[PDB]
């Protein structure tokens, strides 16, 4: 899975290009203060304002794996 494209393609619209924030938070440090697990919940489910769905399965879990190693 390419992990930085399907993030440009899905996230960026809320999370800003950079993943420095826009409409929603920054995600560029995620890894800093959520667990690899805590961000694939986040990414099937949704949390808070987030809605959930936007990634699945193996793509999900390359994103989070890829999200986890930011800090
Ligand atoms: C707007 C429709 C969103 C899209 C598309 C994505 N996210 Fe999101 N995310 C959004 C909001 C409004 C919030 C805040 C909810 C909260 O209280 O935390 C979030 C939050 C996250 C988080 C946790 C907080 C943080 O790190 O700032 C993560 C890790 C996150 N979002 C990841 C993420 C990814 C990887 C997405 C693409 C697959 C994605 N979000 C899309 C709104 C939206």
């Amino acid at each position: 899975v390419d992990a930085e494209a399907v993030v440009q393609q899905k996230c960026i619209s809320c999370h800003g290009g950079d993943l420095t924030g826009a409409s929603a938070p920054a995600i560029d440090k995620a890894g800093a203060n959520y667990s690899e697990e805590e961000i694939l919940d986040i990414i099937l489910n949704g949390q808070g304002g987030m809605p959930g769905g936007i990634a699945k399965g193996a793509e999900a879990e390359a994103v989070a794996a890829w999200l986890a190693e930011k800090k």
